[PDB]
RNA sequence: AGCGGCGUCGUCGCGCCGUCUAAGCAGCGAACCCCGUGGAGAGCCGUAAUGGCGAGAAGCGGGCGAAUCUGUAAUGGCAC
């Protein structure tokens, strides 16, 4: 759940932030969404909406963003292509 | 700067006054704010200053939105 991020961030297709997911989310190209855990209910209508798997993180948002490589928040984030990586597993 | 008066004038050519115009009606809209795109971090964008940013910056479009300003009212008053 943790060091995949790592290889999803290195390789594969990930995009960070709440409209871009939206927009990832309805076309359907994210394979799976993760979230924060003390993200806005008003995400979670599109989460829940979107057939896409729904991958929660325990943490929230503010320690979110340095382990995910970026010293700014994120809220939801999804990734169209693991890769190199094995986050999916995680999720699915 | 030009035009019309008054003053001074031992010499010079300066000094002062005037050269106006209401509400009403019609038009335009600076900031803030709202919306559609946008995809920015080993950092970028700003202010007189505080600051803003993936909970979405810069940039690009649209909308609501002031005083005042422009025309008319424009023929009244002036040594017409």
């Amino acid at each position: 759940v943790d060091k995949s991020l790592i290889k999803a961030v290195k390789t594969g297709k990930v995009i960070v932030g709440a409209n871009r997911t939206i927009d990832a989310a309805a076309n359907g190209s994210a394979k799976m969404v993760v979230l924060a855990s003390n993200c806005p209910e008003d995400i979670k209508k599109k989460i829940q909406a979107t057939d896409i798997p729904v991958l929660e993180y325990e943490g929230t948002s503010v320690e979110l963003g340095p382990v995910c490589g970026k010293p700014f928040t994120i809220a939801a984030m999804a990734i169209l292509d693991v890769g190199e990586s094995d986050i999916l597993a995680a999720t699915a």
